[PDB]
């Protein structure tokens, strides 16, 4: 079953019906913020959402309730929350955007509908005088010269016509549109009641439409549609105490599930495999045996995609990043503290994750663990640098080459599927690789391994560690530029996010107008479409763009890796340096 991916989404009821408790807990505010006199002039605060389960809509604009659906596709199939805490900035306040764009650009429709209803009431108002003037001069030929006359019996109108007030010149054209709405809200409540086939486009709207941030208010049905059929997405508890995993009720809404609950890192391995979920949501320190080993004690048995909750202390940057070599995929950026109004958002950083972490069949497990083969360390860059680390450095076999590095990153899949790619960057070859990823000190313990393990030194980006001899790397508020001398460095970028993410796309787009031909860009495993509209121009001209399915897990960054054609081919992961050094062979020489 593969449509189960769409079934593995809409835990996607929590992002949906989530801000309705931002109406009863935010309109009962516009209430006793008023006093004992403002008691009968504040309720008409339309509980605006979208209900096929029950009767409830937005006052007229079904577009803005679909426009808030042209939005949740990318916000979930690109994973904006399960990464860095700054990646969700223009997103909790862009909820209020479309909210206050319908609370902001929905009286440019009202006032302009009493405008369009004023013009017609005053486009036939020339034809009431023209149907009064031409009505007062025909008994003048009928009657036996009965005079009274028309014109002096006419300027009573043109007096009254402009003696009119907005109650007749703006509100009488207004006492009609919503009066004609009594002749309209039938067929707006007949489209979805006398028919059950509005969910047919809606339950089919979970696979189209594009935007990008968090303004889904309550689109895809209230809590309980029985169409949540067959098998849901369960997820096992593992936190250090009782309250930590409203953190047990983070899932108990109508999507992702809880199954097992245990403080012990041993009563979990004796729990997550009993009543199979699809992810064990687990942490660092566990009583009797540790969470560092509470995954490989369950991996060397049942490699379940583990959700590593890690409230880092700057030393947990290894528990979060050694357990990736033990079997992690995407890690939660575990918090804790002020229980207020953010748990509504703090859950999408967890449940949308498994709606992206539990988005795996048995592929990643059955990729190097079908038998008893441990991958090991590194081979040798045969097609490139090994042919140099095996012959004569003298002018016999030398190359007319240049020393300009080729750049490039990733995210979910950075932990291991990107690490096996960087561990073969030879010191004999002057290069520089991009890494911009999902994480706070994790940029100082994710390049520390390629530094020590791989036989070359890669660094954490400071205020300009110009690079080739090491590596760019580090997503840390992170524009490498050119002086007047010929090469590049490592400079930072920190405005409002490029593509609303905190920003893989910008540093790829920069290089199309910065260094060129001896420059490469590559895509591996994340979930964003950034490296699709950015390196689009590097291959729309001259600059190689580089994933295939067999190696990694969830594909949302390589999901649209063939809709463009700028990519040369496909490419899974094993010994990438054999080729990613062969791209610095013919265009640098």
């Amino acid at each position: 079953m593969s449509p189960i991916l769409g079934y593995w989404k809409i835990g996607l009821v929590q992002p949906t019906r989530l801000l309705l408790e931002y109406l009863e807990e935010k309109y009962e505010e516009h209430l006793y913020e008023r006093d004992e006199g403002d008691k009968w002039r504040n309720k008409k605060f339309e509980l605006g959402l979208e209900f096929p389960n029950l009767p409830y809509y937005i006052d007229g604009d079904v577009k803005l309730t679909q426009s808030m659906a042209i939005i949740r596709y990318i916000a979930d199939k690109h994973n904006m929350l399960g990464g860095c805490p700054k990646e969700r900035a223009e997103i909790s306040m862009l909820e209020g955007a479309v909210l206050d764009i319908r609370y902001g650009v929905s009286r440019i429709a009202y006032s302009k509908d009493f405008e369009t209803l004023k013009v017609d009431f005053l486009s036939k108002l020339p034809e009431m005088l023209k149907m009064f003037e031409d009505r007062l001069c025909h008994k003048t030929y009928l009657n036996g010269d009965h005079v009274t006359h028309p014109d002096f019996m006419l300027y009573d109108a043109l007096d009254v016509v402009l003696y009119m007030d907005p109650m007749c010149l703006d509100a009488f054209p207004k006492l009609v549109c919503f009066k004609k709405r009594i002749e309209a809200i039938p067929q707006i409540d007949k489209y979805l009641k006398s028919s059950k086939y509005i969910a047919w486009p809606l339950q089919g709207w979970q696979a189209t439409f594009g935007g990008g941030d968090h303004p889904p208010k309550s689109d895809l049905v209230p809590r309980g549609s029985p169409e949540f059929m067959a098998d849901g997405v369960r997820a096992v508890v593992a936190d250090d105490s009782h309250f930590m995993r409203v953190i047990s009720d983070i899932l108990s809404d109508g999507g992702i599930d809880v199954v097992a609950q245990a403080r012990d890192g041993e009563e979990a391995v004796s729990a997550v495999i009993e009543h199979r979920p699809d992810v064990v949501t687990m942490d660092v320190e566990m009583p009797v045996m540790n969470g560092i080993e509470a995954t490989e004690r369950i991996m060397a048995e049942s490699p379940t995609p583990v959700l590593m909750l890690s409230a880092h202390t700057d030393e947990n940057a290894d528990v979060t990043f050694e357990a990736l070599d033990k079997g992690a995929v995407d890690f939660f950026t575990k918090p804790g503290g002020e229980v207020s109004m953010e748990m509504s958002r703090l859950k999408d950083q967890l449940v949308e994750m498994v709606s992206s972490v539990a988005a795996v069949d048995v592929g990643a497990t059955g990729s190097r663990s079908g038998t008893g083969s441990d991958s090991g360390t590194a081979p040798t860059t045969a097609g490139g640098s090994a042919t140099d680390r095996r012959g004569t450095g003298g002018s016999s076999g030398q190359t007319t080459y240049v020393a300009n590095p080729t750049l490039v990153g990733s995210s979910t899949g950075g932990p291991k599927m990107v690490e096996q790619v960087m561990e073969n960057l030879p010191i004999e070859a002057d290069l520089r690789v991009l890494i911009i990823q999902h994480m706070e000190g994790f940029t100082g313990r994710f390049a520390e391994r390629i530094n020590t393990r791989s036989d070359y030194e890669v660094q954490e980006a400071t205020d300009g560690a110009r690079i080739g001899g090491e590596g760019l790397v580090a997503a840390g508020r992170h524009e490498v530029k050119n002086y007047r001398n010929g090469r590049l460095r490592t400079k930072l970028t920190q405005d409002e996010p490029v593509n609303s993410v905190r920003a893989v796309d910008v540093t790829m787009q920069t290089a199309a107008e910065t260094i060129d031909d001896p420059l490469v860009g590559l895509i591996l495993t994340g979930m964003g479409e950034d490296g699709a509209d950015g390196i689009r121009r590097i291959k729309q001209a001259g600059g190689k763009t580089i994933q295939d399915e067999a190696t990694s897990a969830v594909y949302g960054m390589p999901k649209r890796a063939a809709e463009t054609g700028c990519v040369d081919t496909v490419l899974p992961i094993d010994d990438i340096a054999d080729g990613v050094i062969d791209t610095i062979t013919t265009e640098v020489t």
